[PDB]
C-alpha cells in the first residue's frame, strides 16, 4: 500500500490528475478540527494499492492561512510515502518555487508537469532531462485531458516508493549559511521530526510554528527586522534558482 499526496499551487490541475487516477474510487471528508475538505482516493496498479490525498492549493508553505497550514501539516506530520508536485507546464514558475520548499523537507518527490497537452500547443520545448538534472527528482509529463504520462506516473510512483531514501541543497550565501550552521549545532542533541536545515530556515524566517518551537528548544529570540530579512533573502534565492531552472529547461 502506497500513500501519495498531491501538492501544488492553486488551479494547476491537482484534482483533474486525482480524478484521472482514481475515477469514482474517492470520497470527501474534512481535515481534523476544521471544515476544509479533505479529498482522498485509491487506485490499483500492477497489484499495488495506491492511496491518493488531494491537498489544498498553496503558493507557499507558511503557517498563517488555513490552506497552507493544512498542506504543510500533512507534508510534515502525515503518513505520505511520497509527494507528487503537480506543476502547471504552461506557467511553471510558481510551481517550481513551491517545489523547492518541499524538496527542502527531504521527502520523496516526483514532479508532474501537467497540462502538457496545452503546453505543447505553444510551441515551447520542455526538456525533462534538464528538469531532472537541476531538481534531482523524477519528472513526468502528464495530461488529464489526453492521458499522456498517466501510466508513466504510476510506474514512477511504485519505482520511487521502493527506495530506502530520497538532497536539494540551495546555497543561501555566507550570512544565512552561517546562521543555519549555528542553529544546526545548537539543535544537535534535540529530537527533531524534520531535518535541522529545514528547521533552521523556518526559524530564521520567523515562521509562526518553527520560530516558536525553536525558542522553546532554547534558541534565542530574533528581531522582527531580522526575521523579515531572512525570510526575504531566502525567498529571493529560491526565485533566482527557479529562474535558472526555467532558462536551462524551457525554450520557445
Ligand atoms: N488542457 C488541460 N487542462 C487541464 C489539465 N488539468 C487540469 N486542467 C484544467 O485546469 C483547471 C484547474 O484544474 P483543477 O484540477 O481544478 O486544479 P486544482 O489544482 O485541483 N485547483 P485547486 O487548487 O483549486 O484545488 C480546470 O479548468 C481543468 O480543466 C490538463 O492536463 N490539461
Ligand atoms: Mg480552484
Ligand atoms: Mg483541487
Amino acid at each position: 500500500m502506497v500513500k501519495v499526496a498531491l501538492a501544488g499551487c492553486p488551479n494547476v490541475g491537482k484534482t483533474s490528475l486525482f480524478n484521472a487516477l482514481t475515477g469514482t474510487k474517492q470520497y470527501v471528508a474534512n481535515w481534523p478540527g476544521v471544515t476544509v475538505e479533505k479529498k482522498e482516493g485509491v487506485f490499483t496498479y500492477k497489484g499495488y494499492t495506491i492511496n491518493l490525498i488531494d491537498l489544498p492549493g498553496t503558493y507557499s508553505l507558511g503557517y498563517s492561512s488555513i490552506d497552507e497550514k493544512i498542506a504543510r501539516d500533512y507534508l510534515l506530520k502525515g503518513d505520505a510515502d511520497l509527494v507528487i508536485l503537480v506543476a502547471d507546464s504552461v506557467n511553471p514558475e510558481q510551481s517550481l518555487y513551491l517545489l523547492l520548499e518541499i524538496l527542502e523537507m527531504e521527502k520523496k518527490v516526483i514532479l508532474a508537469m501537467t497540462a502538457i497537452d496545452e503546453a505543447k500547443k505553444t510551441g515551447m520545448k520542455i526538456d525533462r532531462y534538464e528538469l531532472q538534472k537541476h531538481l534531482g527528482i523524477p519528472v513526468v509529463f502528464t495530461s488529464s485531458v489526453t492521458g499522456e504520462g498517466l501510466e508513466e506516473l504510476k510506474e514512477k510512483i511504485v519505482e520511487y516508493a521502493q527506495k530506502n531514501t530520497i538532497r536539494m541543497i540551495l546555497d543561501y550565501g555566507e550570512k544565512v549559511e552561517s546562521e543555519i550552521k549555528k542553529v544546526e549545532n545548537f539543535l544537535r542533541d534535540k529530537k527533531l521530526r524534520i531535518n535541522p536545515r529545514y528547521f533552521a530556515l523556518k526559524y530564521l524566517s520567523g515562521d509562526p510554528e518553527f520560530y516558536s518551537e525553536g525558542v522553546k528548544l532554547g534558541l534565542p529570540e530574533l528581531s522582527e527586522e531580522e526575521r523579515i530579512g531572512y525570510r526575504l533573502l531566502i525567498a529571493k534565492r529560491k526565485r533566482e534558482y527557479v529562474e535558472n531552472v526555467v532558462k536551462e529547461a524551457f525554450a520557445d
